[PDB]
């Protein structure tokens, strides 16, 4: 039967029927700044979930997917660095109490899109890997062996804030908002301005692929310092985890041509032919999708 | 009943009669310079636990830790960077056809060293932690909810191999063998002979930390800088597997007091209070057995 999937998220909410084949149907999108600039977060999981139910009354599940920290028990939302509401809420026991015919289960959604990714994507049922979601903030999340990765205490996989060889966090170094700062630094390097970058209003991971597509120089700089800092972050995880296929989403994945190269060899330079030799880079192809599915695929398990 | 526990080094192999509270009799230190420099290091698992089970008709058991890369079918040795020896070797089949009427088990090294102190430590049966073992190499095993973790493809956490915020692996920084080539450094840019270390004709661990503790001003800035590195990769392990409970071992860990007030510091400058509430820091005392220990552990699981 149909799920209702849920990805909370910093600017935007998202709502879905997700069907076995994974198919998002009644696709809504809401909020963040308007949820909490009115009635609440919560007060908004309470109307909107309510108003999906009435008009699905055969859904007997809902999962969710948390832009943050979650209870080993999975039953709070313990904090969200851009949702600063919501700490130690028993919210699948509450729902199971509103909601009795329906089974509830929460997730982290960085988590969920790797779950996304095992059930849906492109490298479906793959057993052991890892999917880095390159945007404003660098999310991770890894199947082993055939099952998510919760970590010791329920909330691992938390790449984005590891330290890297500048001294300064993977997404502090490769986020979308610190890739665009970094090319405006090295086009102010540019003082010959042989970029062609500086037309452009304003910057975009988008924009800067499409100008190392074209052959720039500066562009095609930029997407090789990004993708040897990810590919020297990766060799920590290899080592940690000892996984060895890789799959890349975000916004930043759209460039993957252009930085993929230095990835590889920094992951070549440091990590020895018992990772590398049968190692796969791939492209996560559900892209901005993968947390919902994945948040409605923790019904499916 | 009694397990024999094989230890297999790069500088020593050893071979000891493991109870079940943790006693080790008859402790056998071989080799490994005299093992490969005559008969060869299999022939030398042969010979020697050969001449182990005629001795002790008992045992029922044999468990060996292996310093370098494992099968993930636990029954080849691929290869140990200190030994070049044994590749693709399915030591399990072939000791099982040799002794049928005996149980054989293999394991990593250093993860072994962290079963060990599971099982008989100062800490024994705590669920989730890393142990950490700084000597000339660093070593590391981790128990996650009270199950050794082996990683995706059967050998993780090889933490000595982590790049660092110096861009060079952790334990080719933290390792004793750089420690007293660190401190030689410092003591060259000691120009007005502060220190109190010149006077010894050869640095160790032990001799480094016997200055820090009469409070030589250099000899405490080592250790001080030693602590934030180790601190620094502790927080990329945390971030990763949502664990903190560390155990210390190693030849280093005997200046436990001298280097972790700066290995807490690193973590609660880039760690959230989440991991850091309670966080747990101790020493490991079984110090060079754990693994010996753990290795007969593996026939008791």
């Amino acid at each position: 039967g149909m799920i209702l999937g849920i990805d909370v998220g910093g600017t935007s909410v998202k709502f879905g029927l997700v069907t076995p084949e994974g198919e998002i149907q009644n696709a809504t999108r809401f909020m963040t700044a308007d949820w909490v600039n009115g009635i609440g977060f919560v007060e908004s999981m309470k109307l909107e979930i309510g108003n999906f139910l009435k008009q699905y009354p055969i859904v007997k599940g809902v999962g969710i997917g948390w832009p943050g920290l979650v209870s080993l028990d999975r039953t709070k939302v313990i904090l969200l660095p851009n949702i600063p509401s919501v700490v130690n809420v028993p919210i699948v026991e509450i729902l199971r109490s509103e909601f009795p015919h329906i089974h509830f289960k929460i997730e982290n959604d960085a988590k969920c899109a790797a779950l996304g990714e095992y059930y849906f994507g492109e490298n479906k049922r793959m057993q052991t890997f890892i999917l880095l979601a390159l945007g404003t903030g660098v999310g991770s999340g890894v199947m082993m062996n055939g099952k998510l990765f919760i970590g010791g205490r329920g909330n691992g996989t938390e790449v984005g804030h590891m330290l890297t060889t500048r001294g300064k966090s993977l997404e502090n170094q490769v986020g979308i908002n610190h890739l665009i700062a970094y090319t405006h630094e090295q086009l102010a390097l540019d003082v010959a301005k042989k970029s062609s970058l500086h037309t452009i209003a304003e910057l975009s991971p988008k924009v800067i692929a499409d100008h190392a597509a074209q052959g720039d120089a500066l562009a095609l700089a930029v997407w090789a310092d990004i993708g040897t800092i990810i590919g020297e972050s990766l060799v920590n995880i290899v080592r940690v985890m000892d996984l060895n296929n890789i799959l890349l989403g975000g916004g930043i994945s759209g460039a993957f041509d252009y930085f993929v190269p230095n990835l590889k060899k920094a992951m070549l330079e440091h990590l020895p032919t018992y990772y590398t030799d049968d190692m796969y880079i791939g492209k996560a192809t559900l892209e901005n999708d993968a947390g919902l599915l994945g948040a409605a695929g923790l019904i499916m398990e």
